[PDB]
């Protein structure tokens, strides 16, 4: 098995608050659970090859997911912002798979990623521990 | 748009003790987002139309959905007992659509159900308040 | 070190459903720290000889408190029911020490204990695990 | 009732991860409840004249406390930090009365409070919404 504990860490007041507002897990790799210990939220997978999503919403609206899975037993991320509120993570996880037009991005393996949104928040997801079935990172709103 | 608010309640120590390892939203009527409050669970939904499956697991091991919507105006709710791993909550949501295994479910507008399972665990989903946008229900691990 | 894990378990809608409003730590035997994991919580404390509290409300507006602890070796616990708003854990918690009105109830060690409220609602504590430095509790309200 | 809401930022992962791990409600005032809702967490009071403090501890073992009351109708805020593993948040909040230690912070009714622990964790606590009934804070660690 893998699993991948996230540490969320918010900055700056002025992005507004974010909570998250759903969690999924794929299908793959005998799929996998989301669980939650001392303010950290930890994804366990059944093997290599599956992904979960945790999306966000700021109290200003804004609306952002993070991905992290394993792929080819290298952890990977993602995060997408300026979602529309039907985009959903049930809608975004499965982008990844089955030629959808964000695998890609899981292809790539990355063990950090930032990206800045559309209402000037700064996201950056890092790992802190990189290699391994026990991977950790820090997700970043600044 | 509507809400449904859910109080979880778990009566026998026999059956182990669960908590939330998944929360999808349906991408239908805008969508719609999970919030916690006071130990409650609060889905908000864009309007009538769409739905949220929670998936929850035991600490013997036991998986199970909780399924609760707005379908046409009145709420409805299904409990899928049984699962394997891999059919995580991203897998059954999708379940209840475009003409899906479990889209008859939905159709049935149910207030009420109750389902035990392969393992003996009772549930019950009962909605306290059955009308209007701002709806309530009791899930009930027995 | 001592911990004392708890699962609750709440039975009957009919009393309402409780939420925990404050958690209290007591300052002998170095402390200690409650944490939550997996819908549990956990009071980890630095030795035999100290305790936590936890105040739980009903959404019917119930105040109820119920204290786990060690003293000398062996688990202990309490609930106190009926309280008035300004009955808080804080106030609650020391009188379990210092020749307290409530220090009675710690010697006695109990492994169980149930009480009624004036309002109908029944409370037990009961260990699953009552021997060793792990210890498990149950919290059932109906 | 006077409430007071806080949201927790966290900037600097290199200090760590903190979670709560006690939270006290001082009696006077007809006392007053802790709550969480959306990842935010209120404390309700039931006048001016009380108050209640978080302990968190971090993932490095970095013990402090966040106070926040109203005194004389107006808010006031404190941090406490170095603190000991028997310096629980029961033993810190009954500081701030009956003459204690940390009185003349509560005296000072500030809507702003800033401090770096001996480890180089900085600490703000800044209100946002200052006047009224319903008082808003931001906590952030650094
Ligand atoms: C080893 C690994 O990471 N493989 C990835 C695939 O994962 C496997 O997928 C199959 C189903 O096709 C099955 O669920 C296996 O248990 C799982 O390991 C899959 O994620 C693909 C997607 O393109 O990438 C790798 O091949
Ligand atoms: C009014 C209502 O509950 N309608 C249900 C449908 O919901 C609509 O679905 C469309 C997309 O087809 C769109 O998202 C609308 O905003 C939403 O209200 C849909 O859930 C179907 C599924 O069979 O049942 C009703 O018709
Ligand atoms: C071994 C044990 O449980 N002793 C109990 C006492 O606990 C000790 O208390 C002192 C403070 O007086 C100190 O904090 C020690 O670290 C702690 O172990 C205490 O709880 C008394 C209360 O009457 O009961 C036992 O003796
Ligand atoms: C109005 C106000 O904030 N008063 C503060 C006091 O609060 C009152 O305290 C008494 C108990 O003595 C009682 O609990 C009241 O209900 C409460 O309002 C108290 O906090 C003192 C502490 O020095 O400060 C103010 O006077």
């Amino acid at each position: 098995t893998y699993s991948i504990t996230l540490r969320v860490f918010q900055r700056n007041p002025g992005r507004g608050f974010f909570s998250i507002v759903e969690k999924t897990v794929f299908h793959y790799a005998n799929g996998g659970t989301w669980s939650e210990a001392k303010g950290t939220h930890t994804l366990t997978m059944g093997g290599s090859g599956t992904s979960g999503v945790l999306r966000f919403m700021s109290d200003k609206g804004e609306l952002i997911t993070v991905a992290v899975g394993v792929h080819n037993y290298k952890r990977w991320c993602d995060v997408v912002t300026g979602l529309k509120p039907e985009e959903t993570a049930l809608v975004i996880n499965p982008q990844y798979y089955n030629n959808g037009p964000r695998a890609y991005t899981r292809e790539k393996q990355l063990a950090e990623y930032n990206v800045t949104s559309v209402v000037g928040t700064r996201f950056e997801v890092k790992y802190t521990v990189v290699e391994g079935n026990n991977l950790e990172a820090n997700v970043i709103f600044s």
